[PDB]
């Protein structure tokens, strides 16, 4: 049926995860400055994101398939998984955001 | 393993989705009446299911795997995306109901 | 990339279903004692989960993917499906937690 829909400039939406990775990607190497030596490295491959960060190791983030979506290894917190509420990503175990979580954890290893 | 439950008349659950989107559909060709002119179409192709409604052009609604459930594409609103919390379908960005969302946008264009 | 990662004892994180159902199969037929010859079997197949119970009859529980994810036939209550909320499995109909629903189920068999 219409083609009052595709004459239009569609696309297609884009993963809420790929979204805030992104964001998350450059709001963080992007500080891989304010770094005095100390995350070295934000690595964005293929929908898995690591940081070293040898002050406690080095953290994991994937998209993942739901029974829920976004996971988080901390190498401090250890393993989290995430999806979304009011647009937050949200803790499954808690409903922790993870932004805080890794906004602290990030921040006590310049502190540190 | 056990005989008591397949001698039982089973049947098979159908999507939360596919429900809403009949009780969605015939809601609204039944409101393609008090469409003085103004709202044209409703066709439910395959899970797919689409608005003419020249007013502001047409609403696209499908079924879609998660990271999350219901895509709303509205011409008037834009784009969103539902899952169910109290059985209702609320919205992942800000948990806005999709319901109260058609509601408004389709009694505007009889309104206006 | 990282070799940081892979030295590490690593493993795979295990479903949030599977989890449940084991503390739920171990915590059922570790029940089936106080079963006064009234719920006769639990039977934990694959990822499908039978409960004989002629009380009401039997008792389905199953891992299913999403639009959301553990799904409760109860041969008294009916039919259910839960997903987490604070890690709490909760309904999706109206957000009661299936571990209440199978505790009252079960205590009114043996109750009766």
């Amino acid at each position: 049926v219409p083609q009052e829909v595709l004459n239009l400039p569609l696309e297609k939406a884009h993963e809420e995860a790929d979204d805030y990775l992104d964001h998350l990607l450059d709001s963080l190497e992007e500080l891989s400055e304010a770094h005095p030596d100390c995350i070295p490295d934000v690595e964005l491959s293929h929908g898995v994101m690591t940081l070293e960060i040898p002050a406690f190791g080095t953290y994991v983030i994937n998209k993942q398939p739901p029974n829920k979506q976004i996971w988080l290894a901390s190498p401090l917190s250890g393993p989290n998984r995430f999806d979304l509420l009011n647009g937050e990503w949200v803790s499954l175990r808690n409903g922790t955001k993870l932004t805080d979580i890794l906004t602290e954890e990030v921040e006590k290893a310049i502190s540190k």
